[PDB]
């Protein structure tokens, strides 16, 4: 399952939705989606989706040429060990709405422009049911 | 005969996910974007499978008459199962997805502004409609 990657060689545009679906496996410390603008090591990261079980949080994050941004954190873990998830990342030109299960959960505002991202990863303490890109 | 009301309509990147299921012996349902919570309102959208011809017809109610019907391929929703629809709204149109992939893309002919209220009715056992 991971590290799961997507290429985006043209982009994604704003209106674009990933759809991830998976199982959060018991004794799972945490997971991360990333969105990179390169299949390079180290590439900058608009948008780093980091559910911490271990630590009962979410953070959000970027990273530009190495140093990454100020964390910022939804209201609680919408995440459980042994229980399915269902995430959607929709992009719009202001940024990403983060949404968990059957309510949004958390706005994470632009700081890298949308037309750089060119890779979705999906990494850490998961077991991805599918990545769909749409 | 299931309506969603919007007041301030919807902006592009805004997502519609509907899940529900078929009934066995049934054969057509919709999903329509209405421009008002009058009776016979403008659609900007409209999302009418068929399953008794085989097909599922984009169109959209202007003025009170109906445009230049666009088709997607086949049809993907088998009687007696269930299903989950995206319209996704953009700039340049709705991307309805059924299942796990993209169905058609439907392109703007009216104003995306006006879309005030979504309505779902027909042969559909609804269960579930958000927006996102």
């Amino acid at each position: 399952n991971v590290p799961h990657k997507s290429s985006l060689p043209e982009g994604i545009r704003p209106s674009t939705v990933l759809r991830i679906r998976g199982l959060v496996p018991p004794n799972a410390s945490r997971f991360h989606v990333n969105l990179l603008c390169g299949e390079e090591q180290g590439s900058d990261a608009a948008l780093h989706f980091n559910p911490r079980l271990d630590t009962s949080e979410v953070v959000f994050n970027s990273k530009e040429q190495g140093s990454w941004g100020r964390e910022e954190r939804g209201p609680g873990v919408p995440f459980q060990r042994g229980q399915p998830f269902e995430v959607l990342i929709i992009a719009s030109d202001d940024g990403f709405k983060a949404v968990v299960g059957d309510a949004q959960y958390h706005h994470f505002r632009h700081r890298l422009p949308l037309a750089r991202v060119r890779l979705v990863e999906v990494g850490g303490d998961v077991q991805l049911d599918s990545v769909r890109i749409f």
